[PDB]
């Protein structure tokens, strides 16, 4: 019971949240205003769900809320739908993954769809598969593409004009990245997007596979040889929609593999933004963020419409925050650089950006090619791999008009090394080690203005942060911490206002909505992701974290507002 009007309605509807994003483009702004600074101290736990399953690791989902039932997933290809009031458990589905599934960053899910009477996901082996919402039985399932070459699935996927849209997870085994839509009540593909250039993207029209155009022209343009059939670029987190300009902003990761002197040129579209036509999967324009990538500086970070006036005339913008260490907005009508500027305190690998929005490279930053060794020698970068921001949302507040990212201070040393192609097999290139830049904290929660390009404020945690982010017309800022605490901030100065300590690292991104009065909060708890897998000084610094795999549910009663 989930129509394409009511997604498009998201966040209006105070009962209701139907999309990854809290709104077709991703603002995670809620304009609820019950839970506000004066009255967050109130704000407590009223049931949990425990995942089981003796299967935690990392818990990614943001939950949708429909008709009074949170739709979640868990780690290993989980589904969870759960009474929003009770916390009881409606039903659960557990995907049957192969023992040879290939997950780059731990066996991640970001979340479900919902359209009609369905529920959305896609599996770690890359499938996308559809439940019914009252039963979780198996309505349809369909292969995106074969895990056995690398690929698989952790975003959640989306709606737009009533088209399921799912992208695909694998550069680090040399996949080659696509988008593809499909009718969501039978699966039928629609279209087919790779996001490497001289790859064919395709329309199906009665089951038949029709040509609809080389991505990126022609064949080894910004690719040597035939880099580009394994060349990565993976849109690895999904996207958002802009309903104004009627484009769908996706995001892809980094080129394969990760000794870029195997691939001299711009290797597009990797490391990129591009702005796609939900009616037929054309790429109408691309922002690359990172040219010829060097570092792992994946490109999938999402793209945030905002609207602004600038000498009286209307912006329609949309910003990112890198995991280069740039924080960009462009013109989202044409993907034109409006501005771009650090949000972390060191960038070595370039030093600036030109009037395009491409870099000004330090190729001292750029590790050499190994030559005559087995490997070549290491140099000290900033950001680490891991990025100045990795998968986790940042929020946008309407009523501050700044934007609120989950930041991280890291180098790294990083050195280069001979790599062949093997189908199914790491495709790196590449080692490295994590060197946290400060002694004591390496997350930075910061309030950016979009339009002065100031940081506004700053919150330093131990831990890397590795959560989402949700902000409210309440004055509030949430997100979680790997210490398992779900804290809040005053939007307006950065202060720490409230936090519950769940037991387990958070990394879900917040969501909250009313029910019979009264204003709730929710998020997943459990850590893991790419943090765990970095040795040296990172892993001595989180060695005394908990795996865990919960849902908590928070509200603020109703006597307790005013
Ligand atoms: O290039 C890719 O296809 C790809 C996929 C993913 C993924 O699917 O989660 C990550 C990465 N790259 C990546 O580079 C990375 O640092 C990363 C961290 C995480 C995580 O969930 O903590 N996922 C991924
Ligand atoms: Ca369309
Ligand atoms: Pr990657």
């Amino acid at each position: 019971a989930v129509s394409n009007e009511e997604i498009l309605q998201d966040p209006k509807n105070p009962q209701q949240i139907v999309t990854n994003g809290l709104g077709v483009q991703g603002q995670r702004y809620s304009p609820l205003d019950l839970l506000n600074v004066n009255n967050v101290k109130e704000l407590r736990p009223v049931w949990a769900f425990s995942f089981g399953g003796e299967k935690q690791r990392g818990q990614q989902a943001q939950p949708l809320i429909k008709d009074g039932v949170m739709y979640l997933t868990g780690s290993y290809s989980r589904v969870f739908a759960v009474d929003a009031r009770t916390g009881k458990k409606l039903w659960q589905y557990d995907a049957r993954l192969p023992d040879d599934i290939r997950p780059c960053c731990d066996v991640i899910n970001r979340g479900v769809a919902l359209y009609g009477n369905l529920v959305f996901f896609g599996t770690l082996d890359a499938k996308l598969v559809a439940l019914n919402k009252d039963t979780g039985k198996v309505v349809w399932s369909k292969k995106v593409a074969d895990h056995k070459e690398g690929y698989s699935i952790s975003a959640a996927p989306m709606i737009v004009n009533g088209k399921l849209i799912t992208g695909v997870a694998g550069g680090e085994f040399g996949v080659v990245g696509k988008i593809q839509a499909y009718n969501p009540e039978n699966g039928e593909l629609l279209w087919m997007r790779p996001t490497v250039e001289g790859h064919m993207g395709y329309v199906y029209k009665d089951g038949k596979a029709i040509e609809n155009g080389i991505s990126g022209g022609e064949a080894g343009k910004t690719w040597p040889g035939d880099l580009w059939k394994t060349g990565g670029a993976a849109p690895w987190l999904g996207g958002y929609y802009d309903p104004e300009t009627n484009l769908i902003l996706f995001g892809t990761g980094n080129p394969a593999p990760w000794n870029s002197h195997l691939r001299p040129g711009d290797n597009l579209y990797s490391s990129s933004r591009l702005a796609l036509n939900p009616d037929d999967g054309t790429i109408k324009w691309h922002f690359q963020s990172t040219p010829h990538d060097g570092w792992d500086f994946d490109g999938v970070n999402e793209l945030i419409s905002f609207n602004y006036k600038d000498g009286g005339k209307e912006v329609k913008a949309a910003a990112t925050a890198d995991r280069n260490g740039f924080f960009y907005v462009l013109d989202r009508t044409n993907g034109k650089f409006i501005r771009g500027f650090p949000f972390v305190d060191k960038i070595t690998w370039a030093t600036g950006l030109d009037k395009d929005g491409r870099p000004i490279y330090n190729d001292a930053s750029r590790p050499g090619a190994p030559g005559s060794e087995a490997k070549g020698s290491s140099v000290f970068v900033a950001p680490a791999v891991l990025g100045a921001k990795n998968w986790m949302p940042m929020a946008y507040n309407k009523d501050t008009g700044l934007f609120y990212v989950p930041s991280n201070e890291w180098g790294m040393d990083i050195w280069n090394e001979g790599i062949a192609y093997k189908k199914g097999a790491a495709f790196l290139g590449a080692g490295f080690t994590i060197k946290p830049l400060n002694e004591d904290y390496i997350g930075v929660l910061r309030a950016i203005d979009p339009v002065s390009g100031k940081e506004v404020w700053r919150h330093k945690n131990y831990a890397p942060l590795w959560g989402g982010v949700l902000t409210t017309k309440g004055n509030l800022v949430f997100t979680g911490t790997p210490e398992g605490f779900l804290q809040a901030f005053n939007a307006k100065t950065g202060d720490k206002v409230w936090e519950f300590q769940t037991g387990s690292g958070v990394l879900g991104s917040p969501v909250t909505w009313e029910m019979d009065g009264e204003q709730y909060v929710s998020v997943v708890s459990g850590w893991g992701g790419a943090v765990p897998l970095a040795g040296g000084e990172v892993a001595k610094r989180v060695k005394d974290f908990n795996q865990g795999g919960m849902l908590w549910t928070f509200k603020l009663p109703k006597q307790l507002q005013q």
